[PDB]
């Protein structure tokens, strides 16, 4: 099993939200094996590759985080070698690698707004009501299809700080009608 490849990122960069690959196919198979990756890795959100699996990963407060049902316990590849896990937690799909050179952290939400954005994997925001603790019910009912390939996204509270880690969707008859995440508590706890 090779190491987590970063392959893209989700930009907020400026007034417009859009996904950059910054690595392909091929180069990413030849970095997953050996965990060296020199590439210009920069932001908050990465687009993240196993070789079978792309989804996210989020920066917040130096720790880069995304789903153990993606990354199962691989190390991600960085610019002196393969990277262990900070955090590791199978129950709750969570795990956790200090945050790539290059990128942006995004704070904890410390608001306690309920008005939240799902950011994809297809670089749309996609707004969120909280219901409670880690469910958020979307006001626009998406396919699953939609969603798929969006674990490890930040969802935001209105000043951008994070809410949580986007970890499952609340489907019935193929259509998610809210999300499930890990709350930065739950982070704030696990460190
Ligand atoms: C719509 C996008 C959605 C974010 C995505 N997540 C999933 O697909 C999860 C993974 C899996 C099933 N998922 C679901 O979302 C299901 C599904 C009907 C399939 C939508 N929904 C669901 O259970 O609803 C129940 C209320 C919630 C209860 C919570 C479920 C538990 C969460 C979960 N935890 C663990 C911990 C450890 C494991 O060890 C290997 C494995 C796990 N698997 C898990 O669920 C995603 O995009 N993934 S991804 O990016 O495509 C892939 C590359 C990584
Ligand atoms: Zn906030």
């Amino acid at each position: 099993k090779g190491s987590v490849v970063i392959v893209g990122r989700i930009n907020l960069s400026g007034d417009t939200a859009y996904a950059q690959q910054t690595r392909g196919e091929e180069g990413c198979q030849e970095t997953s094996q050996t965990g060296r990756d020199k590439n210009q890795v920069e932001g908050e959100v990465q687009i993240v590759s196993t070789a079978t699996q792309t989804f996210l990963a989020t920066s917040i407060n130096g720790v880069l985080w995304t789903v153990y049902h993606g990354a199962g316990t691989r190390t991600i590849a960085s610019p002196k070698g393969p990277v262990t896990q900070m955090y590791t937690n199978v129950d709750k799909d969570l795990v956790g690698w200090q945050a790539p050179q290059g990128s942006r952290s995004l704070t904890p939400c410390t608001c306690g707004s309920s008005d939240l954005y799902l950011v994809t994997r297809h670089a749309d925001v996609i707004p969120v009501r909280r219901r409670g603790d880690s469910r958020g019910s979307l006001l626009s009912p998406r396919p699953i299809s939609y969603l798929k390939g969006s674990a490890g996204g930040p969802l935001l509270c209105p000043a951008g700080h994070a809410v949580g880690i986007f970890r499952a969707a609340v489907s019935t008859r193929g259509v998610a009608k809210a999300v499930d995440f890990i709350p930065v508590e739950s982070l704030e706890t696990t460190m």
